[PDB]
């Protein structure tokens, strides 16, 4: 649990007139490394970053059968062109479909919902809001820091629900495979309370060791989503976790 | 119909010096497609392609506890360096570690082994040879189409062990993902007996749809070795499964 500020990658953000924080975990080696400790740990919307405890809450409950299950379309457009379509679990999280996880989180229900996200030791004592709203409106909240703890803990199968349910959302997480890397991973975008950030969750697989990372960083306009993956990867290019 | 001939992908094997067969299987629409009928339903040594059902049996049985389990280099030096190192079952079989395989089928043993590609219904059913090289130099022989049969089973978690090791087996073929899509996999080099030969089988996941896919080329030198990708990505590129 011991940790280092390197001030040098706020270099990868002020490149892109940008503010954020990019919180590395080193496993084998047990230390963290952040450019912003103070900013590591405030806490912010987690957005689609809660489609990994909403994922897991709905596969151990069994309001998700498994990861083939589809879930029609509703018929109602939305404006991301790829919520309009039927989705399963793998989907449903690769596109971020809001409206898929409302309703996961209107049949786990508030008091189901409440204690995994305790049992979890997910976000702040007293959430607030809706069963299928809190998680979008501000009735949670959680830091990088904190980001990092949950995933060890699922990476570990530590969580309290089944080994099944999390090897299911591991195998959702899939963002990227070659190699000499396998990322697993979430995005998300929170735009409905200040400030305005992105987020970028998950981990690096090594043949021989696991990078866990948490980014957030200050995202005014949609313009600038892409950094979310960029800045990070430039952070392991530099730090030599990938070529 | 359900089976079609394709011959215009032998441009591919001999645009690059060799040849071979492709098989690929839609699954939604239970379709078929080869560029030879002949060799996708002829039987070869599966060499390390028999990496998936050995890591099956093995974890089915518990002669492998997890994915994480260490198994530790003997210290002596073999041909391929990577096998020179400490594996566990995703590196093992990412470089294709036979003396780590060798040991899990001693412990597995004969009369488990035997019974359990029956329950499979794995090629030719027939293990003649030895137990810790059958597959090598032995007796053990499969085609094309019923590599397919099988990885569909596989896919499907209808193989006759449990669900925890067919997720952790195909957590374990994983080779290449992007935003396109997920390719899970094992390569396969027959050296021992005529004629050799290189594998690849597994299976293309996209959005809406899986591809299987089982393919062999002749190998007689360790020079073409890259080739059982390439002109597989070649074919993949051509039926628009993949950019
Ligand atoms: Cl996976």
């Amino acid at each position: 649990k011991e940790w280092q500020e390197n001030k040098s990658w706020n270099a990868h953000f002020t490149e892109h007139k940008s503010q954020g924080v990019v919180v590395l975990w080193n496993e084998n080696k047990q230390q963290g490394f952040t450019n912003n400790l103070k900013r590591a740990n405030q806490a912010f919307l987690p957005a689609s970053t809660f489609k990994i405890p909403n994922s897991l809450i709905a596969l151990d409950l069994g309001v998700v059968k498994d990861e083939h299950q589809v879930f029609k379309w509703d018929g109602q457009t939305r404006d991301i062109a790829t919520w309009n379509r039927d989705h399963n679990l793998i989907t449903a999280m690769k596109y971020s479909v809001v409206p898929v996880y409302q309703e996961f989180a209107r049949q786990i229900g508030e008091a189901r919902m409440s204690k995994m996200l305790h049992a979890f030791d997910y976000g702040n004592e007293d959430i607030s809001g809706n069963v299928d709203s809190f998680w979008l409106d501000g009735g949670i909240r959680i830091s990088a820091t904190e980001q990092i703890s949950f995933l060890r803990k699922l990476y570990h199968n530590k969580l309290h629900v089944s080994e099944r349910s999390q090897r299911i959302v591991k195998q959702a997480m899939l963002t990227e495979a070659n190699g000499d890397y396998i990322i697993r991973a979430k995005t998300g975008y929170s735009t409905r309370i200040e400030p305005k950030i992105g987020w970028w969750v998950g981990w690096v697989e090594l043949d021989d060791n696991v990078w866990f990372f948490a980014m957030n960083m200050d995202m005014p306009t949609s313009d600038g989503l892409g950094l979310r993956q960029a800045i990070t990867k430039e952070v392991l290019k530099q730090e030599k976790i990938i070529p």
